[PDB]
Formats: structure tokens, sequence, C-alpha cells
């Protein structure tokens, strides 16, 4: 086979990015750079992924320039440009492992543990992601090298054997996807693991937790209503219907636990099919959705929808309005304590009757979603390499690699753009 | 053609020591301790790969006589063993943190990590790892001789799965086993910081008599607040101004920690005790040495045997005998009570899952330094010519044979 449609609209891209993500970036490290005031530990390592775009996205021109006719530039230049990228390709990446790793730190080592959230953001950042990725770049300061093959120069890598390819090409999955990519998914998922239990401490201080049945109808642990029925071995063939075993009135802390999840997903299920509060769930975030969840197994579904203002207003994020109009109600005068925590819990947004992830959920989301296509291009690409799928269709598939790396390269433009 | 001899020679005592090692293990919990319950799912691992080794002899000294599909399964027992036994010491690296750092926090995950997640995450992913010998081993009807292996299409998918093999088998289980020990060794470093914090109290400011800050840190003996901030200032590098941080204290502390150790393995008295002792009875150790020093612990000769002599209930009593129990009743109780119990209860064993986990890397410990050599060649960094192509081939063929004592280590661990 032999190595040019998308070489002159291919340009275009790397230049919509240089304007974009030089002047995102640009006012971002102007605005965060010389700025005191409101920091919370997140926006310390997005000023380090901030100043690595800057500098990558100053590699563009030449990029581009290389793409319409040529390399002028010369041997220093050709292996900065190519270091420069491979800097920016892991400490993106492993920046939003650390960001990942100091959600885990906020939601499940709060108080518990106190902050290493401080070392990594101050010290660790430093040796951990920007030191190894700027001494993985080692293999790019000598390889990649200008060839002066025709009349056009190619300034690229040129490796020895190709067996000295792949083991690079191996190294950058693995640094670049495998190893960053595991830390992220790992606290996705012990987060809200760890974050669905806090709906059961809250739950537990405001409902109560009986392992015994008891009333005014026949109740288990956190405020399971088995039946209504005015019989109690009619309460223990419906509590051994939905448990297992043939428990007879008495259950455990740790086996509650599951009988509540379940009621949680029954509740939550039916939050999104009820027109009112679909849309105020979806709105709000992980606290904010317990302390509403905390109210329909109080209330129920339309007992919560009926609070028409204070649903309206938790949906447009007027807290202190929603809390004073929720406060003049029925439930209020009600349950006191209960209703003053939760009013309280919907007012702050934290734990304190008894800190945002949503946007780093986003911002690693979309940096996966501008990778992707790519991924899904280099597989194919590693897919005829070793002989899987069959010359026109070989060249036609490079074609879109150009284009999805370039493509790939607005993930630059996006720390900035996540500012709305 | 000495390697007809010394495989062989290799493969029968490890099929010996192999099959009555790890078969005993399995029939003993066959019909419960967590760190054990693990090590029986090694034992069915490396007896299937024991019970696969005359296959290796006969065909190290033979010829392949097995057939195609028996071909395929011993490559599929290997590549098994070979991803299962160092996954399942990830997870008792996994376990052990869990057990020590998040002793109450997480209290029993480990119940479901040790009876579902293993079979999710350790057997499935191996067995399904199976996949690529399972379709490139076959038996080759070469001239003289059957040959049984794995042979690709191209020299890339050697490449592809002899790095994967690397990274899954590594890498991976590796970067766990080293960050759950860092995290380990910090927090029972961290814990002796709360015993003293609780025994010698803990504060930024200054007292006398003896100038002290932190957690009983005498800065000087000598009678002048400016020696005070100057031994101070000293102490951390940075300017104090006779203040410092609860963090920062920690640092001074584990100097203080680490210099007293360095004190009791240079005595002749403490050192064999220290050694003997587990995590939370050295600390004890160390707690006392922070009280009366070297020479006034080493004293206590008679209480000294039973520690190293895992006699408890017998070195409490004696010590509750002693001058300074009655002269210093509170903080002696609650010393007596961490030798006693072994627990910080006043205020889980560690040492056969480090010695298995360095035995097991020191038994694949030659094979990796073989395996290197031979990627550096392969890749051109190194340059004898084909004489020492040969002896590091035949380094690779002993050392990996050499590195099966990894399935005899867990039944040998009882010692
Ligand atoms: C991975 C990599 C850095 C490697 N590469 C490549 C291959 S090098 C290269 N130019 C540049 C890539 C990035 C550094 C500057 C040279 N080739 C040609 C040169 C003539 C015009 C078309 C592209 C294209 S896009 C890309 N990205
Ligand atoms: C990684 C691997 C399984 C690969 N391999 C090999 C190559 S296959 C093989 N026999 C067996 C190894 C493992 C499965 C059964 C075939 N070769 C020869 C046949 C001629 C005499 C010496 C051994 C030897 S030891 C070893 N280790």
């Amino acid at each position: 086979c032999f190595r040019n449609f998308n070489k002159i609209f291919l340009p275009t891209i790397y230049s919509i990015i240089f304007l974009t993500g030089i002047v995102g970036n640009g006012l971002v490290i102007l605005v965060m750079g010389y700025q005191k005031k409101l920091r919370s530990m997140t926006d310390k390592y997005r000023l380090h992924l901030s100043v690595a775009d800057l500098l990558f996205v100053i590699t563009l021109p030449f990029w581009a320039v290389d793409a319409v006719a040529n390399w002028y530039f010369g041997n220093f230049l050709c292996k900065a440009v190519h270091v420069i990228y491979t800097v920016n390709l892991y400490s993106s990446v492993w920046i939003l492992a650390f960001i990942s790793l100091d959600r885990y730190l906020a939601i499940v080592h709060a108080t518990n543990s106190q902050r290493p959230r401080k070392l990594l953001a101050e010290k660790v950042v430093y040796v951990g992601v920007w030191i190894p990725a700027l001494l993985l770049t080692i293999p790019d300061f000598i390889f990649a090298n200008v060839s002066e093959a025709d009349d056009r120069y190619i300034c690229d890598r040129f490796y020895p054997n190709d067996l000295w390819v792949v083991v690079f090409q191996f190294q950058h999955i693995m640094v670049g996807l495998i190893l960053p990519g595991i830390v992220i998914l790992s606290c996705y998922c012990i987060i809200i693991s760890k974050l669905s239990h806090n709906i059961f401490e809250m739950l537990r201080i405001d409902e109560g937790l009986r392992l015994k049945i008891y009333k005014g109808y026949y109740t288990i642990g956190i405020g399971h209503l088995l039946t209504k029925s005015p019989s109690l071995n009619a309460a223990k063939s419906e509590l051994d219907k939905a448990i297992g075993r043939n428990t007879n009135g008495v259950i455990t802390k740790d086996e509650a636990e599951k009988l509540f999840n379940q009621d949680v997903d029954a509740a939550v299920r039916g939050i999104l099919r009820n027109a009112k509060l679909k849309p105020v769930y979806d709105s709000l975030d992980a606290v904010r959705r317990a302390a509403l969840i905390n109210m329909v197994f109080q209330m129920g579904e339309t007992g919560v929808a009926g609070f028409t203002n204070s649903l309206r207003m938790l949906q447009q994020k007027r807290w202190d309005e929603a809390a004073v109009n929720l406060a003049k109600s029925r439930w209020y005068n009600q349950t006191p304590n209960r209703a003053k925590r939760v009013i309280t819990t919907f007012r702050t947004g934290t734990w304190d009757a008894y800190k945002a992830l949503k946007p780093t959920v986003i911002l690693i989301l979309a940096f996966f979603a501008c990778w992707l296509p790519y991924y899904i291009g280099i597989s194919i690409d590693s897919f005829i390499l070793l002989e899987i799928i069959k010359c026109e269709f070989e060249n036609t598939v490079h074609k879109w690699i150009s284009i999805t790396e370039a493509l790939a390269f607005f993930h630059c433009c996006l720390n900035p753009i996540l500012y709305a």
C-alpha cells in the first residue's frame, strides 16, 4: 500500500482550535493565575490543565504549516513540537485522574481522613503527573527528526525496527488511557456507592432504624411499610416474600441496608415518571437529590409534587427562597426538626445538618467523547495491522484517523468552555 | 543439551512438593480468616498447574505425544495460573489495606471481595484471557519430533500478547500491591502518633521543667528560648517563630520514631525482641523507649523473653510487678494491654502476607532479568553477537522453570 483529500481542510481544524484554545485558555490563566478568592481544589488542577493546553495550542500553527506546504522550522523545533504534544497527551488525562482522586477524598474521606487533597494540588501533581510526562518525552527528544526525502520535508519520529513502534504505541495506551482511565472509573464507582449510603445515614436519623417489627401499621427497618392488614402473621408472610428466609420478625443492620436501597430505587423510578418531580430531580445535585428522596419517603410522590413554588425554586437554584417557602407549610409544623434539617440541607447542599462533583463528570465525559472516534479509528488500524480486516479501505481509514485526531484536539478549548 | 537433565529435575521436585503441598491446603479448608480463603484459591490455581508438569518433563526429555487438544489445555492451565496467582496476591494486598486502613469505615466489603469480586475479577478475566492460547497453541508435526506451542500469524501478534502479559500480569497487579503496601506502611506509622498523642500529648507551643514541642520532643536541655527556637528552626528546616502545624508535627515524630528504631536495631538485647514482634506490639516497645530509653527497656530481661516467645499473658502479669508500673500506672496499664492483646483497644496478621508476596516476586525475579535482556537484544540495545544470545536463552529456560517454586511457597509458608 501507499500513503491527501482532507489536507487543505484539516489545517483549518488546527486553526479553529488554536484561535479558540489560545483565547479560551489565555483568559482562564488571566483570571485564575492572578486571583486569590474562591478556590475549590479542582480550580488549581484546572489551571494545570489550562497551562498544558495553552503551551500545546501555541504548537498548532506549526501543524497547520506542515499540513499546507512544508516544514521550514528545522531540527530543534521538530523535537520541541513532538515533546510538547506528548506532555499535553499524558498530563491532561492524568490531571483528570487527579481531579477524580480529589472527588474520592472529598466524598468518601471528607472528615474521616484529613486532606492529602492539599498535597496532591500543591506538590504531588508536579512530580506525579508533570515530571513523569516531562521524562516520558525523552524518547521523542532524539527519535523525532527532520527528513529531507523529496523537496518536501517530513518532520516526524523515525524509530528503528517496527518492534520499537508497538512498544511505545502500547506505552501510549497504558500510561495515556489504561492507568489514568482506571483511576477515574474507580472513583466514579466508589463514590456513587458510598454516596447512596449517605442517603441511608440521612434517613436513619430522620425515619429511624428498627430491626424488629414495630408500628401506625406493621413496619421494619428504615420505615418499610409491610402491610396495612391487622394481622402480625400476615406481616411475616409479606416480610419473607421479599427478603428470602423465614426471618420471623427480626432482621439485621447489614441486610436492612438492602431492603431500604430497594425502596430508594422504587421512589427514584417513580420520581422519574412524575411530571412535576422528574425535571427537579434531574436539576438537583447528589445531596439535594437525597433531601427530595427523604420527602418522598415521608409524604410520597404526590405529597412532594404538590409544593409547586418550592419545586420551581429548587429547579431554578433559588435555595433561600425555596427553604423560606417550604418553611411556610403543613409539613414544617407537622415534623418541626425533620423539616428543619431537610430545608437547611436544600438551603446549603451539605450534610451540615448532621462540594459539587457534577461539573467534573461533564469535563471527563466530554474529554472521553472528543477522543472516542480517534480510539474507534486507531483500533481499526491496529485490526488491519494484525490482518483481521482487508488497500483502498486501509488508506481511507488513515484519512479518518487524521481528522479524528484533529477533532479530538477540541479537548483543549473545553476546560474554558466549561465556565457557562 | 543439559536442559534435558536439568528441566525434569526442576519439574519433578516442583511436581511432588507442589502436589503433596497444595493438596494438603485444599483438603484442610475444603470444609476461615479471609487471608487464608484467598490462600485456598492459590492452591486450586497452583495444584492445577503442578498436575500439568509431567507433560512439561516428557516434552523436555523426549516428544509431544499428547495430541493437539491437550497441547491447548496445558497452555490454558499455565495462562490461568500465571494471571490468577498474581491477582489473588493483589486481592490479598487489597484485603489487608481494607483490614488495616479502613478497620471500621469499610468494615466488611472484604466479605464480598473474597466471596464475589474474586470470581468476577481474578478467575473470569484470567479464564477469558485463556482464549488467545486456546486458538494459537497447536502441535507442529516436525521431522524427528512433534512440537507443542503457539504459532501466531505475524511478529506483531507476538508483541501485542507478549506485552499484554506484562500489564495484566506484572504492571497492573504490582501497581496495586506496591500502593497497598505504601498506604498500610503509612497508616500503621500514623497509628503510633495517635498512641503517643494519647500518652505523651500533642501541642504546638512550649513547656518547661526543658523546652518541648509536638509529641514529647525535647528541643533543648538548656534554659534558653533562643536555643529552643534555633533547635525548632533547624528541626524542620523552615523558619518557625516557635509554632508548628499538626501535619508538620508528624514529620518530627516520624524522625523521633525512626531514630528510636535505629537505636533498638543497634542494641543486642532489644533487636531480637523488636524483629519478632508485630506492627502493634512493635509500637508498644517504641512507646516504652520514649519513656525509659534503650537501657531502661533492655533491663526487663524476664519480660523481653516472653514478648519474643509469643507468651503475652505471662509477660503482662510480670510487667505489672515492676517499679515502672506502680510509679506510672495509667500509661503502663495501656502499654501492657497492647502487648497482651496485640490490638489498639486500650487507646489482623500482616507478616505472612509480606513474606508470601516477596517470596513470589523473588521466585519470578531471575526470569524477569532474563526476559529483560532478551527484549533488549530483540529491540537492539545490547550487542555481543549470538554467543551470549543463546546463553540468555538458556537462562530464560532455566529461570522460568526455577520460577515455578511460587506454586510451592504457599504450603511451604506454614513454618
Ligand atoms: C502522532 C502524530 C504526532 C504523528 N502525526 C502525523 C505524522 S507526522 C506529520 N506531521 C506533523 C505531526 C505533528 C508534529 C508536526 C509534524 N506528517 C505529515 C507531514 C506532511 C503533512 C501531513 C502530515 C500526522 S498527524 C500526527 N500526529
Ligand atoms: C511461555 C512458554 C509456555 C513457552 N515455552 C516453551 C516453548 S513451547 C515448548 N514446550 C512446552 C511448553 C509449555 C506447554 C507444553 C509445551 N517448547 C519446547 C519443545 C522442545 C523441547 C523444550 C520445550 C518452552 S518453556 C515455555 N514457556
